[PDB]
């Protein structure tokens, strides 16, 4: 369907737009390249482990590799919907969002290749709760935007993607990686990647907050929808956390070997804290 | 619609895929930031010009600003279509393609802001032929991909976007900018941007060649479709070139002032040469 005109012909970019400012920060802070990460010591760490210790790390990597790939594919309908609404600065920013996710997919896949598990199918560590979030609910909410870009639909898409997948699960997985392997001295290349990912993710979450708040600013009754959509997904968030916890409690050899009191009760509470504080970053008024 | 699984969980990125290699080159060669270009001398050059000389440069900038904005919006359906086909490496590459176009929009809009014409509506320099390409035919061909991702549809989309808009018009506009202003010593910041754009554009055109050739490799009869779709748009390509030429011939004060024998017959022949050589980069066999 035709373009009726172009903002940068009739006028200019809105230089003061919050998403233009976020785009500018993304360019400045987004230079890192996964191809430059030295994974040679990760290969050695992984080979040094027993099979039982090897396993310990794979469920979390399985969750991230699928998650990064899902969000790379599934952000495209948001870019389309805001493009069709004429929100040029949002779209400029989203090009950095999408390119970030591509690098995130690349990073975890390089690590798998380097440590020797590229040929292993890690889908076995996706339980029903994970699938409900990543194989179903996320693509459903985003793809809806192609035929329904109502405020309700945009709120739901940003809530599932930015507040739950990124702002609750991703943030907690970054924390979990540091709490376990940074402590152990293991996988320095992976943890360099996690640090870069965590920096990118901050901008993604801020886009989600901006998006949800500007819709809530129009009609405070959308605040109730945001809360409702957060709570709808919580059972799957915690059901996946519990599954990963149960796997950690059953395979403890990496913990013993490296003297890690991995506090699964603390990890759980970090997740609950992440979820509650995303809710508090949306002001009803 | 659900994900059935993820390539980077079951396996890895196809590291030898041509579009993964193009993505890798795009990251290495795509660091430039329009925000770092010094436009202070462009502001002075522009203010130094007479109104009659001022006008000379605006039609070409008008064509580029709209063109960059159109392609930023209109590449999204190609990313979607290849994503839904599972072409993960194409999608990774396309994130760099989209982010490039965002920077291109930003670059021309910064120049307009800096030289003092941000408030001027440059739509007056889009004639009917230009509109047919950029306001209509381009969005029609790309948006079709949301409901029709047949080889015919993908060939047509790549032909309009990558071979005509980028590989014929953009390439010729880069040449035109150098032939006129690089000669004059004018607008150094703009020409720094043009150089960066021309480097990015090379990767975009190569994606289009890859895309069209891999479909032609399946069924040589698609070669005829490629040629047919190139010829369908030629009248609008040359009709826009003629319009810009006629405007250049009527407002010649910048040429006289700066002693430029602007060879409009040469510019025209560069366009014809661009078009014919894009055709020859697709092998029927
Ligand atoms: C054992 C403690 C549980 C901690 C929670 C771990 C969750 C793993 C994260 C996997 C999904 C990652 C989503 C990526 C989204 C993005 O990159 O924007
Ligand atoms: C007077 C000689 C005519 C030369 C032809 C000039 C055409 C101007 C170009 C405007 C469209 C630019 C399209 C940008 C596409 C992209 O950035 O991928
Ligand atoms: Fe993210
Ligand atoms: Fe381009
Ligand atoms: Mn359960
Ligand atoms: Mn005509
Ligand atoms: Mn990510
Ligand atoms: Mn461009």
């Amino acid at each position: 369907v035709h373009h009726d005109g172009f903002q940068t012909v009739k006028a200019t970019i809105d230089w003061e737009h919050p998403m233009f400012k976020l785009y500018e920060k993304a360019k400045r802070n987004g230079k890192w390249n996964p191809a430059d990460i030295d994974f040679s010591q990760d290969q050695k760490d992984f080979a040094s482990l027993t099979s039982e210790e090897k396993i310990s790390a794979l469920p979390l990597v399985a969750g991230f590799s699928a998650g990064e790939e899902a969000v790379t594919l599934d952000i495209l309908p948001m870019a389309h919907a805001l493009a069709r609404q004429g929100r040029l600065e949002d779209v400029l920013f989203l090009t950095t969002f999408m390119h970030d996710e591509a690098k995130h997919v690349e990073m975890f896949s390089r690590w798998q290749q380097a440590v020797g598990i590229g040929q292993m199918d890690l889908s076995v560590f996706h339980n029903d709760h994970y699938k409900r979030i990543f194989y179903e609910a996320l693509p459903e909410a985003m793809n809806r935007l192609y035929a329904d870009d109502s405020p309700e639909a945009v709120i739901r898409a940003a809530t599932v993607y930015n507040m739950i997948v990124e702002g609750t699960l991703a943030e907690s997985g970054f924390y979990t990686f540091r709490q376990i392997y940074k402590k152990a001295g293991l996988f320095p290349g992976l943890l360099q990647g996690i640090d870069y990912l965590n920096m990118d993710e901050g901008r993604h979450i801020q886009f989600g907050i901006y998006t949800i708040q500007r819709i809530v600013n129009e009609d405070e009754r959308y605040y109730e929808l945001f809360i409702r959509y957060m709570d709808e997904l919580w059972p799957h968030v915690i059901g996946y956390v519990d599954y990963l916890t149960e796997l950690g409690k059953r395979q403890q050899q990496l913990a013993r070997t490296y003297a890690l009191e991995i506090d699964y009760d603390l990890l759980r509470h970090y997740v609950i804290k992440q979820f509650n504080l995303r809710k508090k970053q949306i002001s009803r008024t």
